[PDB]
Formats: structure tokens, sequence, C-alpha cells
């Protein structure tokens, strides 16, 4: 359709035109979009005909633009065209918001069970345990068959998730960071099982990063809130902007001079070059110690090597990071939050292709009052519509 | 009244016009507020009708103003209109200054005794203690039973705040900040006198608690002091809109990888969830130890926790703290002025429901030249006034 | 006189008037300030009359305005005045620069002979000391009789600043910030002086508050370098706006909870007050020790004290002083280059009271080509001159 | 040539003038330089004449702007003119962006060599060293020779750079700072061959500078990467502007205190004017030890000093050097991208001096459609061009 072209490649001045026009004349109404009822005092209503904006068949102007392959124009102001910005503000408050607080109190009460049937796991070798018939046994036995159910569960949504959109491997690693991260969760997971009952104790390496991973996870469920979403969206702009550049440069600094501190070294417990990098590293922390190693030679050259260690990369780098930060923060004061509004854009789309089975729910503001005087017939209750409100002074 | 009622919906551009009207025109002066005496060279004086704004019975512009439920449209900019700002300024100036350097002297010299009272507590067991005839005796616990009637003082004090605005359970938590941390103070206070009396060492705690406030409600009087009252609004915005969404992430990345240290942990000293969750505090200090222990297994899984914890919430998460500090100082640089000039608002009519026995000190700019040729009759000592000035250039 | 009452008082609109008038009129040459000698191609030449401006009775405009007691309208910008800014740029490049530098020499080697008669002192008991015939002493001892007749030098001119110009006790700590730290220095030397023949060990404290004193004191040669003096006056700016408003708050805090830790202490290493206000300022440094002690009641409530220590004062308020800093940084991009002109322009001023018997020297640009067909007569080499230069386009 | 003159002074108005003329007239096409082709629906085509802007006998547009002596007009500036810009992308995209990542692959597979044969440097005494005939060994070997080649080729190719451009001891230490440190780097490598044969182990101190500039210089090829590129111009801006400002500052600070903490201290480890230098540099990385020496009289004095120090150049000057950073990131947004392009043009500049031989596919954009009715005769296929294309909008 010439409407999704328009929303495809991110032609936000026709996608504009298109679902706000309208105009007097005999035989306009079957041709307008925007339909003006009630005009009462200066506050006047307004309607959307909403044809193939929310509910189409296999192309949903929402499909369309949430599902963007990132190369757009600009995917992310579409949402901001008056039909589109509050529609979505009206399938969150009146039909998604409750289902999303349950998926985040899930998977809230997913992590806890999780972590505790880690914490009290079996300490004695050679995996796996005859559980006793204790009253702490056939309790967290119980908690690790719901956590191993739950890594399960994200593989098969995660798999699904690829067999439908299709990412074809640049809209992956561009894109689509939330879905990985749930996927490798649910992959170290799987990883943790098979070493399980292959009687290796490097499960609990695997594990363990299916544990630091399910965490940093619980960020994705800060969007639903709107100072917390915006927040953080921000996060991701850090790691993609700043720490893309800033880890850079600094291991280059980092593994250039723990590679001069070595060399210099003559024996000891700091001879590896694992040893020392740590020992650089510790500088970024706040633990650095300028005499860490006495055995060498020549004090004057090791100790110019860790003053211009410090000078260049304590003093300057994360000095400088701070302020590389504070121009993104302005930069990308507003960029943030219309990514915010397509984040939760996905969310509520998600869960109609979800909650599939009650779709009379999903569909918006009614289907009423549709064809005044069409001049094809009498149809007038043919398109749906959507109710908004305007302000005074005429 | 109507007028009232433009100030309680915050209606700016109406009570900007009402105090602020003024027409050359018979039977105009009994329908004017704005009253221009005295011509001279350019300089032009002006008299403000002041009728219901500052003395009126039980609905005054001044108290409709200050004790807003914070859900008004601007209850922080309807005191920048000319009458009010400048009106503010002199009860400052004239009456209330001198009050108010006295409230904080007397809690100055209140915050000494209860430091020094219980610095010197009684080191020995089982509370009460019977006082000796010492000198140090007779002189600390007359600094006790000063300091705990400081805590009955706040109490009541902080009763009858609740007895008569009503904030009811949300200007509670929204636009009371203050006048909960002077109650909570006195909370921990009277109950830190029950533990004592019930012959329980637990009292300690309480004091403790009670004296650890009392000295961070000292910034309560930061205001009245221009550069130092507009800073204090800046601490409140920060704990409210920084610490609100750094301290929930944070605790996230935190409870997140110390769950994931714990079940790598075989056994030892930092087995527990809360010995290892300082050591990842420490990193946040500057005094994170990455070898803080060896008991374990798989060294290479154990510091790829740390150092994904201390890239994700040290070199990023602080350093985007400070970024983001740096982005609500310059959009909060106008809006934290405005909410100090409320501030002081408040706490010049808390003085007169304070000092309302001398009530004709806190009349202001006298009550004379009223009604020039009034239609009613001759009333020329009706109704107050307030003189003002103005510039140059006709 | 008229030109220097608005000097005095700051008005800048008619300091530009009187010293950029031009009228081309006959008998107006006797009336006109700024004259147009040469009108070549579009360069056109410009001559100031500069009669009272640099070199008048008693009454100078530029000792006027470099001695301002900063209450006046706006003391920094009048220096940005077409004659007086290219005046002392003329007088600084062709005079004063020389003769300032030298005296950032001698200061330089009077801090270096002074710091190494201080860091070879003689360490045995009971001052004074009879020195050896060895090549040390002698050597030393002359070292310290240079070193202390600075401090007398410091002193002299030290009074006689306030001799003339007589800051009557305003001023004094609002204007004059640098001739007070160049007196307090020379008065820790003289008081090391008095306690060193007085047969006390105590002389070392107060000649080390001299030399700790007098390496900071060389921040005022920074001045006379634009890059480092513009950088020596935001950190005047710091100070004065930001630690004055950090430094209150944060020992409120500090003492705050420092109270709150000894209370909770029962005996030990840290039960003074002291022993423990350095170990809650150990967390602001980055060596704060969490579990710095264990001899107390009540773990939980010691560690919810040094968390709301470490949340309150470490991880907002040294983050939030940062992003205030960051706001007074565009702030004062401004004004603190034009307060390092006025810098300057003290230090112009101060050396021709003090090179004062070459007084031809002093003055600037000619005095030629005064009067063209003055009515009073034939003058024409009554008053100076000054010649610019200007640009294209007509 | 006249052209090369506007390009030399850097008059960019004029230079936009001359690569920019078209007119409609005959006899004009001799004359003009911007020629228009194309002219289909609204994209129009353009050429430009390009006759002694990138191919010129030894006064070239390209080689006079980017070799500029860093004193002109606006050297930044004026490769952003519409020939000059797309031009040097159409060199990249081509010809350069292969063989200058070829570079980048030999010198990382040079810092590779030079690590490894470093890292395993033979630990006995008195070298040289006789090989033995292990696998390790002649192994290791043609690493240090490789090593050494690489230190002999960098010093020859800084050699030429010297012969070519003559800088003349002023545009040497302004505008060519990448190529000192590239010789520097094979200056210490030299050295450390020199002292390796003449039997002394100080070899190993030149070698370890010659390995920390080494990786340091790799930040070098962060041009060629846009994201990065800009970002390394950044750090150059922040050591020539803050550093340059901040360190002198700092070691003023730094050497004032512990020139008065040792002579404070009686005797001891830290009686040293070195060992207790450390000591206060510990407070900038966050290893400050308050309490790190007992042996001095008048602890009073010697915590005032830290505390001091602490105030002054640890809570204000790393918090205010963060400040300033932060100010120079705003004003430096888009002059260090614009100084990135004249490195990536320098870049592009010295490759077709190296890669001379094939000098015919330096050649850029064909030379065909020259001369359309040229007046002295028919001579169409004299000069070259370069197609770009234009908007829409008539
Ligand atoms: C141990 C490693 C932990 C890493 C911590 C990061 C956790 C954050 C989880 C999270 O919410 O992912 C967020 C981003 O986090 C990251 O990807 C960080 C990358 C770290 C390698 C959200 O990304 P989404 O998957 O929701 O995708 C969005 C986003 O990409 C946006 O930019 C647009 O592209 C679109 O709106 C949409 O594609
Ligand atoms: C141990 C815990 C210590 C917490 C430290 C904070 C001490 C600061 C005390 C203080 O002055 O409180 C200030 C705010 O501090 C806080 O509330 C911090 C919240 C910490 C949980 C002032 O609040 P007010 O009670 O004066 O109320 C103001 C304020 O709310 C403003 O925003 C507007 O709403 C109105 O002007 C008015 O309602
Ligand atoms: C151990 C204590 C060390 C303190 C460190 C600070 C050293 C800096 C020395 C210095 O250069 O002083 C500068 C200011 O430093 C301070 O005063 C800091 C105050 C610390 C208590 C310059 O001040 P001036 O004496 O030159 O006066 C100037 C200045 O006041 C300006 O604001 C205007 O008023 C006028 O131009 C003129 O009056
Ligand atoms: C152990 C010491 C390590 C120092 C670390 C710095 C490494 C960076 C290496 C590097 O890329 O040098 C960059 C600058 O780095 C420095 O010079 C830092 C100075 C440290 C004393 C690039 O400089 P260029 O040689 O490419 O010259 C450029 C540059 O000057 C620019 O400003 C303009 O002048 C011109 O475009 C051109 O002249
Ligand atoms: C969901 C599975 C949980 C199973 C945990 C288990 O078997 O351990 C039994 C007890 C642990 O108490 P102990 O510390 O005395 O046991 C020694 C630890 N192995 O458990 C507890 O006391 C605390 C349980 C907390 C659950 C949230
Ligand atoms: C500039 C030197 C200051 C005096 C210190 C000195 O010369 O000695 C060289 C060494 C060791 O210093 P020490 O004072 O400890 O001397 C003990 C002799 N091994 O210390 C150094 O080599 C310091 C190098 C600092 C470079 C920034
Ligand atoms: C307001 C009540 C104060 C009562 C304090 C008291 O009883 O102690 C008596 C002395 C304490 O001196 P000591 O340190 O020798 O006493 C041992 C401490 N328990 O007191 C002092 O020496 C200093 C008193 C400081 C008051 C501001
Ligand atoms: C989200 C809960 C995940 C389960 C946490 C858990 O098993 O910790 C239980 C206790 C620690 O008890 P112990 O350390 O004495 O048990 C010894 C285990 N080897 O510590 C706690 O109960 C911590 C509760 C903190 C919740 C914020
Ligand atoms: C990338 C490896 C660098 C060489 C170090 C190495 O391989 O050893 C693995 C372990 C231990 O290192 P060591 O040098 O101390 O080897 C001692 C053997 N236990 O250290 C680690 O596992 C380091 C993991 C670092 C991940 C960022
Ligand atoms: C200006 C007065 C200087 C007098 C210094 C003096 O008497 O000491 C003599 C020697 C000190 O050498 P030593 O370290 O061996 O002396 C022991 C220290 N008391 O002096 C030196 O060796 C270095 C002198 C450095 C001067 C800049
Ligand atoms: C606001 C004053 C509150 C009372 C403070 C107090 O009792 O401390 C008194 C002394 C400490 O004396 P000691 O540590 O020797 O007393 C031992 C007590 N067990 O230390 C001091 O006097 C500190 C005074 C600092 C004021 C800024
Ligand atoms: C929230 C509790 C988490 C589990 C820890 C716990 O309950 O014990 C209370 C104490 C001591 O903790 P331990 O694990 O070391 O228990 C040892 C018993 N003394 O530790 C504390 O009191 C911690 C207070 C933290 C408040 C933020
Ligand atoms: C390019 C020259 C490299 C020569 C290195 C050499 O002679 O050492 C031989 C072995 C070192 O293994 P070892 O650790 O057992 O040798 C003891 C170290 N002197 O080498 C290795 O095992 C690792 C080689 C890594 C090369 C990238
Ligand atoms: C501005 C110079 C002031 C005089 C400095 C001084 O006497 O220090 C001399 C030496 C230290 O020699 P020592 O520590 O061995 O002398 C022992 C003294 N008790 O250390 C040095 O020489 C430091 C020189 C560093 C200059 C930047
Ligand atoms: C303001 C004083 C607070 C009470 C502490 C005091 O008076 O003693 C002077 C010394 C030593 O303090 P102590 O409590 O450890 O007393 C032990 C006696 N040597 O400590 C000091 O000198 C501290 C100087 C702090 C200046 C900011």
């Amino acid at each position: 359709t010439p409407l999704a072209l328009a929303a495809s490649s991110g032609k936000i001045g026709v996608l504009a035109y298109i679902l706000q026009r309208e105009i007097h004349e005999p035989e306009c109404r079957h041709l307008s979009r925007k339909f003006t009822e009630w005009a009462y005092g200066p506050v006047h209503s307004s309607l959307y005909d909403l044809s193939c904006i929310d509910t189409c068949e296999k192309n949903s102007v929402l499909e369309v633009i949430a599902y963007s392959s990132s190369e757009t124009p600009n995917r992310h102001d579409m949402l901001l065209v008056e039909p589109l910005n509050r529609l979505l503000q009206d399938k969150w408050d009146r039909f998604v918001k409750r289902i999303f607080y349950f998926n985040f109190f899930v998977y809230c009460l997913y992590m806890i069970i999780f972590t505790a049937a880690a914490y009290y796991r079996p300490v004695e070798g050679l995996p796996p345990y005859k559980l006793k018939n204790t009253v702490g046994d056939y309790f967290r036995v119980t908690g690790e068959i719901l956590s191993v159910s739950g890594g399960v569960y994200f593989f098969f949504r995660g798999i699904q998730y690829f067999l439908q959109r299709r990412p074809s491997l640049k809209s992956l690693f561009v894109d689509s960071y939330s879905e990985i991260l749930f996927f490798v969760q649910s992959l170290f997971m799987l990883v943790s099982v098979v070493l399980y009952f292959s009687q290796r104790k490097e499960y609990v390496a695997s594990m363990v990063f299916s544990l630091a991973m399910g965490w940093t996870n619980m960020l994705y469920y800060t969007r639903g809130f709107q100072q917390m979403g915006i927040y953080a969206v921000m996060i991701e702009k850090m790691i993609l902007r700043d720490l893309c550049r800033f880890m850079f440069v600094y291991l280059v600094f980092l593994f250039g001079f723990s590679t001069a501190v070595v060399t210099l070294i003559e024996d000891g417990k700091y001879n590896s070059l694992y040893s020392t990098c740590l020992e650089l590293f510790k500088f970024t922390i706040g633990m650095g110690d300028l005499e860490f190693t006495e055995n060498y030679d020549f004090k004057a050259v090791f100790i110019i090597l860790l003053l211009a260690y410090v000078i260049l990369t304590y003093i300057l780098l994360l000095n400088m990071l701070i302020a590389l930060m504070g121009e993104t923060v302005n930069k990308i004061a507003q960029e943030s939050k219309n990514i915010w509004k397509l984040q939760r854009a996905i969310t509520i789309l998600d869960t109609e292709k979800s909650f599939l089975k009650c779709m009379r729910k999903a569909f918006r503001s009614g289907k009423l009052l549709q064809v005044g005087f069409t001049p094809d017939g009498k149809d007038d209750y043919r398109w749906c519509f959507r109710v908004d409100e305007v302000n005074w002074t005429t």
C-alpha cells in the first residue's frame, strides 16, 4: 500500500499528510481521514478514520514503523504524528499496562526463585546430587526446575522472535539489543544444565553468567515507567557512544604501559603480564599502588611510567569521559525520549500477538458513525474512528 | 471569593490582572486596585489596594498560594506578581528576619546541648542510671531533660501542623518534606525515652538516629539565606530526580552481581550475601579490592564478574550521574529559585500564626489615603495600600 | 571632576560618550576628544585626546576605575572602552611586561632560597643554633637572612598598601584578596622569627605556614599570562561561590554523622570525636573504611549510618559539586576574563608608583599635534594623543 | 599563482569564489570553473574544472592548505569548500582507505612482535647474549631484528619528513605533534641498540620508553575512523589546553605543600622530599593516607596542612578540571571535527608521494568534456572535471 510505503521509507511529511487530511466538499468524506464531528464552544472534537493504521491485514502502519530496520529516515519521529501518539497512549493505559506489570511481576519472581535456588546450591563435589528427604530439599529442587523452565521459556520465545521478524545479521546487532540479552541469558542457563548432568563442576560458571545477566536484564522493564525508561535509553547511549570510544583508547594505554612495566620488572610475583595488568587497572578504580613492587632495576624509569600512566589515563581520560557524557546528555535529551516511545510501542504490539484470542479488546475507540453520505451508498458503519479534543481561541 | 479561586487553581494571568488593574474614569477608584499617587519627575509612585491579599478573613491570597496542594498550574510562579513579591520582601526585612534567626539560634543551641548530652552518655550497663553528686552530673542530666523536651516540642508542633493543613496522604509525601523530617526526628527521640526507662540498651540506637537526623535537619534553616537557600533546594532536586533514578539501577547491578559472586564462592568468610555486598559496595567508594577472596574455583569467572561490575557501575554509572546532575542544574537554574521564594513565603506566614498576639506589627505599609472620591460616600480611610517606585523614560 | 564622577559611580554609558566624542564644527576641536587625523584608503587613523585619563593630577580615570570599592555599577566593564583597553595593552607590551617578569623571577628565586633554608634546618633541640665553620653553614644562614628579609619586605610593602588605599574593613575582605595573602605570609614569617629567638621549638609551625602560603601565593603571578590568568580568576570564583556553599553543607553532614558514630561506639581507639571525624573524612578522599571498628553494639545501626553518610555526601555532594562547577564555568566564561583585565590594570598602575623616578617613560604615545585651530589661540602642543587604526568598508 | 596565494594566506572568501565561479556568457567557458552539464529533472549535475587544485606542478591547492604553518586565517575551514570536501572523500573511499588500513595492520603487527620480543627478554646479566640452539631462540632474535628495523624505518622516515617540509622550529612544536612522536619512539629504540652492544644493562630503560611510546602512538591510526578520529583530536585539546593549565597549578600546590610537610617532619623514612611528594600525590589517585607518619612534632600543624592540601587540590582542582573539560567539549564540538578533516587530508596527500609510481590512479574523476566552444580553438580534452549532484525545488 502507498500508505505503508511512506511508513517503511520513513517519509514523515507524507505520513503526516495522509493521517490528517480534511476538506469541506461534496464526495470528500469518502476520501477524508480526519473528521471533526462535534463543534461546540471552542473545544472541538476530532475523529481519525484509522482504517489501515492499527488493525490492517498483514501490513499495518504501527507494525511497519515499529519493526523498522533502523536504516530509515526517521523511525523514531513517526510516532509523534497526532493519531499515532494518542492511540499508543490509549492502548497503554486501557489494555497493556496491566498485562505488562504482570510480566514484570513474574520475571521479578523468576529471578528471586533462581537466585535462592543458586544461593543454596550443594557444595560437595560430583554433580548431580541425590536430594535428601529433608525440608530444605524438595523445596529448592522445585526452585531449580522452575528456574530451568524459565531458561527453556526464554529460549523458545527467543527463537520465535527470529522466526518472525528475521533481522538478518545487521538489524540483529543494531536494532534488537534487548531480545539478544534475553536469549544469551537463556543460552547460559541451558549450557549450565548440560554441564550439570555431564558430571562437571564447571556448570556453576555458566549458571553465574546466567544469573549476572538476568538481573541486568531487569532494566528491560524500566520501559513503561517514563522517568525510568528514558533513563535506561540513556544507559544504552553511553555504552554505544562513550564506552565504544573510551574502552578502545583506555585499553590501548592499559595494555601499552602494562607491557612496558613487565619488561622492566626483572622477576617476582608481578613478572607476568596478567598480574600487573590488574595493578595498573587498580589506578582506575582508586586502589592504585605506586610502590607495588621493588624487585627490578632503574626506579626512576619505573615511576615515570606509572606517573605517565596516571596523568594520561586517570586525571585525563576518566575526567574526559565525564565531560563527554556531559555533552551527550544535552545532545540526546530529546532523541532518547523518542526512542523510549518506540520501545513502548513494540511492547504494545507484542502483546496483541500474545493475547490474540481475545482480539475484540485490542480494537480501539469503537467502530461507529463511519460514512456520513458516502457516494457509493449507505455504508455508515464501515470504518472506525477515534475521538480527540482541541483547545480554545477559535 | 473569585480572587482566591484564581489563586487556588493557579490562574496566573487572571491573578496578575486583578492585583494590577488601573484605569482613568469617574467611579473607577471604587473598582481599581493599583493606584498611582505621586507623579513627580519620571520616578512615579504606585499604591496597591491590598484588600484581601495579606490580611483577609480565613481566605487570604498569600495563605491560598503558599498552602497549595502542589497539583496547581503554577504554584511557584504566582509569587512573582508585583504586589506579592515586594510585600514578602517587606515582611522579611522588617519583621520576620529577626525572629527567624533567633529560631535558628535556638535550634543550633539545641543540637549542641543534645550532642554533648549524648557524647558523654554513661557507658555501664542497665539503664537508667543513678546520677552521682559530681559536677559532671547535674550538668548533663540537665542537658538530657532539655534535649528530651525539644523532642517533645517538635512532636506537638508536628501534630498541630497536621491538625491544621491536613495534607491528606498525597501532599504529605510530596509537598511537606520538611515537616516530616522534624517529626521523624522527634519520633526517634521519644522512642529513645521509652526504651530508656524500659531498661533496654537499644535506646542508643534510636538516640543516634535522632541525632543523625537532627543535624541534617539544620539545612532547613538555609532558607533565609539566598545563595544557601537556592543551594538546598537543588539538593532536594538531586535526591528526588537523580537518586530516585540512580539508586534503583545501582542496586539492581549491586544485588545482581553480588548474588552472582556468592554462588561462585564455595566457602569461607565472604560466603554470605551480606559480607560480599559490602565488598562490591567498596568499589563505589574507592576501596574496591579485586582479590578479596581466594577460596573458590574458576578464577577466570570470578574476575570477569568484577570487571563487568566495575565497567558497568563504576566507570559508567557514577560518571553518568555526574553528567545527569550537570543537566538538571542548567534545567533547574530558574525553577529552584522560585521554589526558594515559596519556602521563605511559608516561613513568613508561619510566624504570623505564631506571633499573633502582637497582630498590629504584621500589617504592612499603613492604612491611609484610601478612597479618593468614593461613589458610595466619604470613606477615605477604608482600605490599606503599599508604596512602590518606578523608573525613568516617561 | 565630572569625568571621574562617571568613573567612580561606574556610569559606563557616559564614560563611553566622553572618551569617544567627535563632531565636525568650527570651535569644536576645543571640545572634541576623539580626533581622526589620517583618512587614507579605508583604514582610518584615530587620536584620543587623553587629557585626564592616564596622567592626571591626583584623580586619573585609570586610577579611579582600578581602585574601586567593588560596589560600583560595573567596575569590570569600564576597561573595555576603546581608549582604555588598547592603552593598557600599550603600557603592558612596551613598559611593564619586562618589569613584571623580573618581579616574578625574584619571587621565584625567593621561594627557592626560603625552601632550601628550611629543608636543611638543624634538627637538634633548643633554638637558636651556633653555626659551625663548615661549608654548609655560612651558606644556609645566608639563606635564612635573605628569607627573613623577604618577610620584612612584604610586611612593609603590605603596610603601605593599607596606608594609601585604606579599604576600610569592607573592601579589605572583598576586593583585596591578593594583598592580604602576601601580608599573612609575611606575618607568619615574622612570628617564626620571634619564636626562634625566644628559644621555643614552635617556630617551625609558623615557618611552615609561611612556606605553604608562599607557594600558593605564586598563583598571583599567573596574571600577565592570559590563558593562565583567566584560569586563576576561576579558581577564586570556585572558592567564593562553591566551597563557600559546599563546605558549609559538607561539614554539617560530617560533624553531624561523626557525632552520631561516637555515641554508638562504646569504647576503644575511635571513641573520641576527633579520631572518627577523620575516619568519616576518609570517605571523601577515597580511603573510607566501612569496618573501621568492631567494639560497639548494634552493627545494623553502625552501617546504616555509614551508608547514609556515603549516599548523602559521597555519591551526592561530591558529584553535585562537579555539576555546580560545571554551571559556573559557563556562567563566568566572560566575567572572569574581564576581572583578569582589571587584575592586569592594577599591576600596571602599581609600577608607575614604583618606577616613578623615570616618569617620562610612563607617558604614552607622544604629546604632539594637539590643537588644530584652537579658538583661544595657537596652542597646538597642549595635549597628548594616541594613534589607533580602523577597518575597511567606508 | 594567485589561487595558491589565497590558499596560503587562508582567504576563505576568495577561495570559495574561484573554485565555484559560473556565468552564462559567450567566451566565458574559457574562464569559468564550475560547469553544470546535465540539467534533468530537478537533480542537476555539476562539474568542477579542477585545473591546479589537486594535480598541479609544485604548488597545488590541496598541498598548500594541508602543509600550512598554522598561523593562517583559517587553515581548518578551507577544506569545507564544495570541490575540496567531496574530492578528499572521493580519494579516501576509492584509493587510500585500503592502503591506510594495511599500514595500520603492519604497525599493529609491528608492536605485537616488538612486545613479545621484549616480554621474553633474557634475564641474566652482561648483554649481549649468545643465542642457544633452542626453538625459543632463533624465533625471538628474529623478533628483535624486525623490531630494530622498525625503529630504523621510522628514523629514516622521520628525517625525510624534516628534509621536505622544514617546519623550522615553530611549526615543529605546534603543527606536527604526530611526526615527532613517531620519531622520538624510533629515537629510544636506536639508543636502546647502542646501549645493548655497549654491554650496559640500561638498554632496557630506553627499550621500555620505546615500547610505552609505541602503543600510545597507535592513536595516530584513529584517523580514518570518524567517531574515533574526532575523539582523538579532543584528547589533543585536553592536553594542550587543560593539562597545560592544570599541571602547572597542581604542581605548584604539590611541590608547595610537600616542601611544607618535609620541614615539619623531624626524621624517619619520609624525611626526604621525594618520599613525601609521592605521599601527597597519592591523595590525587585515591590512596591518600592522612596518618602516613608519626615521627614529628605539632600534630595539629601536620593535619591542617594535609586538610589544606585535600581541600585545595582534591575536592577543588580535580573537580574543577572536570568542569573545565566540560566547557571545552561544547566549545570544540565543531573545531575538532574540522581538525580531523585536515588530519585525514594529510594522510591522503602523503600516500600520493608514497605510491607515486602508479600515478594514474591518483587522478580523480576523468579528464574529459573539457572545452565546450573554447575561444582559442578546439581543445575539448584539455582539463579534467568532477561530477557532483544537486537537490530538488528548482
Ligand atoms: C553483562 C552485560 C550486561 C549489559 C547491560 C545492559 C542491559 C540493558 C538491557 C536492555 O534493556 O537493552 C537495551 C540496550 O542495552 C544494550 O543493548 C547494551 C549493549 C551491551 C553490549 C534496549 O535495547 P532493545 O533490545 O530494547 O532495542 C531497542 C534499542 O536498541 C533502541 O536503541 C532501538 O534500537 C530500538 O528501540 C530497539 O531496538
Ligand atoms: C537521614 C536522612 C536525611 C535526609 C537529608 C535531607 C535534609 C533536608 C531537609 C529539608 O530541608 O527538606 C527539604 C527537602 O528535603 C527532602 O525532603 C529530601 C527527601 C529525603 C527522603 C525541604 O522540603 P520542605 O519540607 O521544605 O517542603 C518544600 C519542598 O518540598 C519543595 O519541594 C516544595 O514542595 C515546597 O516548597 C515545600 O513543600
Ligand atoms: C593556604 C590558603 C591558600 C589560598 C589559595 C589561594 C591563592 C590565590 C592567591 C591570589 O591570587 O588571590 C586571588 C584570589 O584568591 C583568593 O582570595 C582566595 C581566597 C581564599 C580564602 C586574587 O585576588 P586579588 O587579591 O588579586 O584581588 C582581586 C580579586 O579579588 C578580584 O576578585 C577582584 O576583587 C579584583 O580584581 C581584585 O580585588
Ligand atoms: C608518553 C607520551 C604519550 C603522549 C600521548 C599522545 C599520543 C597521541 C599521538 C597523536 O596522534 O598526536 C596527536 C596529538 O598528540 C599530541 O601531540 C599530544 C602532545 C603530548 C606532549 C596528533 O597530532 P599530529 O601530529 O597529527 O598533528 C596534527 C595536530 O597537531 C593538529 O592539532 C593540527 O596541528 C594538525 O592537524 C596536525 O598538526
Ligand atoms: C527456594 C529454595 C530455598 C532452599 C534453601 C535451603 O534449602 O536451605 C534451607 C534454609 C537455609 O538455612 P541455613 O543457612 O541454616 O542452611 C545452610 C546453608 N546451606 O533455608 C533458609 O533458611 C532460608 C530460605 C530463604 C528462601 C527465600
Ligand atoms: C627528581 C629527584 C628528586 C630527588 C630524589 C632522587 O633524585 O633520587 C632518585 C630516586 C630515589 O630517590 P631517593 O630520595 O629515595 O634516594 C634514595 C637512593 N636510592 O627517585 C627518583 O628517581 C624519582 C624520579 C621522579 C621523576 C618524576
Ligand atoms: C552538657 C553536658 C556535659 C557533661 C559532660 C560530662 O559530664 O563530662 C565531664 C567532662 C568530661 O571530661 P572527661 O573527658 O575527663 O570525662 C570522661 C568522659 N566520660 O566534661 C568536659 O570536660 C567537657 C564538657 C564540654 C561541654 C560542651
Ligand atoms: C532476593 C533473596 C535471595 C535469597 C537470599 C539469601 O538466600 O540470603 C539469605 C540470608 C543469608 O543467610 P546466611 O548467609 O546466614 O546463609 C548461609 C548460606 N550459606 O540473607 C538474606 O536474607 C538477604 C535478603 C536481602 C533481600 C533484599
Ligand atoms: C587472557 C589471559 C592472560 C594470561 C593469564 C592466563 O591466561 O591465566 C589465566 C588466569 C591466571 O593467570 P596467571 O598468569 O596468574 O596463571 C597462573 C595459573 N593459575 O587469569 C585469568 O583467567 C584472566 C582472565 C581475564 C579476562 C579479562
Ligand atoms: C641555601 C642553603 C643550603 C644549605 C644546605 C646544607 O647546608 O646542607 C649541605 C648539603 C646537604 O647534603 P646532605 O644531604 O649530605 O646533608 C644532610 C642533611 N642535613 O647541601 C646539599 O647537598 C644540597 C644543596 C642544595 C641547594 C639548592
Ligand atoms: C559541638 C560540641 C559537641 C561536644 C563535643 C565533645 O564533647 O568533644 C569534646 C572533645 C573531645 O574530648 P575527649 O575525646 O578527650 O573526651 C573523651 C570522651 N569519652 O572534643 C571537642 O572538644 C570537639 C569540639 C569541636 C567543635 C567544632
Ligand atoms: C538485610 C540483612 C542481610 C543479611 C544479613 C543479616 O541479616 O545479618 C545482620 C547483620 C550481620 O549480617 P551477617 O550475615 O554477618 O550475620 C552474622 C550475625 N552477626 O548485618 C546487618 O545488619 C546488615 C544491615 C544492612 C542494612 C542496609
Ligand atoms: C616472538 C618471539 C617469542 C619468543 C618467546 C620465547 O622464546 O619463549 C618461549 C615460550 C615461552 O614459554 P615459557 O613461559 O615456558 O618460557 C619462560 C619465559 N622465559 O614462548 C611461548 O610459550 C609463548 C610465545 C608467544 C608468542 C606470541
Ligand atoms: C626547589 C629546590 C628546593 C630544595 C630541595 C632539596 O633540598 O632537596 C634536595 C634533594 C633531596 O636530597 P636528600 O633527601 O638526600 O637530603 C636529605 C635531607 N635531610 O632532592 C632534590 O634535589 C629535589 C629537587 C627537585 C626540584 C624540582
Ligand atoms: C579541634 C580539636 C578537636 C579535639 C581534638 C584535640 O583537640 O586534640 C588535638 C589533636 C589530637 O586530638 P586527640 O583527641 O587525639 O587528643 C590526643 C592528645 N594528643 O588533634 C588536633 O590537633 C586536631 C586539629 C584539627 C584542625 C582542623
